[PDB]
């Protein structure tokens, strides 16, 4: 018997960027994560790991017959510093390791201190490098630190103007990460700029249960209709959600 929660949970699984971003990460932990991404009901959209683990992850995904699971990574992370040369160097290294996607942290503290230009320039530099390599760029704005709706909107806007392919709520590394309100605000920016075709949305950080995921897809479906949230336009950033989705589906 189909239910709303089973329908949402299978969608969320297929849209997941299955993540491990810990100081104690090892090859063994990344290999296990790759195996976890290959589920009895389908594959996650991607994995997300630190750049140094990309080569061993690629090998693992290939050997288990899921070369289509994308490899995302993070740069300028988690602090979102305003040194463009460092963020760009990290992005270029992520590309060289073999990333399919880079999730870069926007210089949100700089924006809070009144500097809008540095975020534009940082995202644009990283976008140029990624685009040349056929790599997607997601931009993490850190909604939990920005806090104010106007600042969330402005960081989203600047990121889109600079070429972001996705806007992502959070690093998962601060006290407040994804919220339904933050998701609505960011998706409203996509709407207001008319960039539904070219910009996806990624809630991240603290999305732990199947019910949590359902709340985020409900907002996407309201705003853009239920066909918009495909893997080019929607991802879940989550280290600890997949088991909950599989349980909801009876395969966990
Ligand atoms: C971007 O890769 C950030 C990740 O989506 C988050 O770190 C995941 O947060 P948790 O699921 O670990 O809370």
């Amino acid at each position: 018997h189909m239910t709303d929660l089973k329908a949402s949970s299978l969608r969320a699984l297929k849209l997941m960027d299955l993540t491990t971003l810990n100081d104690d990460d090892t090859d063994e932990k990344v290999i296990a994560l790759c195996h976890q991404a290959k589920t009895p009901v389908g594959n996650t959209a991607a994995i997300c790991i630190y750049p140094r683990f990309i080569p061993i992850a690629r090998k693992t995904l290939k050997e288990q017959g899921t070369p289509e699971i994308r490899i995302a990574t993070v740069t300028n992370f988690p602090h979102g510093n305003d040194d463009i040369d460092i963020a760009l160097a990290e992005t270029r290294a992520a590309i060289a390791y073999g990333a399919d996607e880079v999730d870069v942290v926007f210089p949100y503290r700089a924006l809070m201190a009144g500097n809008e230009q540095v975020g534009f320039d940082l995202v644009k530099a990283c976008k140029e490098a990624c685009a040349a390599a056929n790599v997607l760029l997601k931009v993490i704005i850190e909604t939990g630190e920005l806090k104010d709706e106007a600042l969330i909107r402005k960081a989203s806007e600047i990121s889109i103007k600079a070429g972001a392919d996705f806007i992502k709520t959070s690093t998962g590394k601060v006290a407040v990460n994804a919220t339904p309100e933050s998701a609505r605000i960011m998706m409203e920016v996509i709407r207001d700029m008319g960039v539904e075709k070219t910009v996806g949305f990624k809630p991240a950080g603290g999305v732990r249960t199947a019910e949590d995921a359902q709340k985020y897809l409900a907002i996407a479906d309201e705003l853009f209709g239920a066909d918009w949230a495909d893997a080019r336009h929607y991802r879940f950033g989550a280290s600890s959600l997949l088991a909950s989705l599989l349980k909801a589906l009876g395969h966990g």
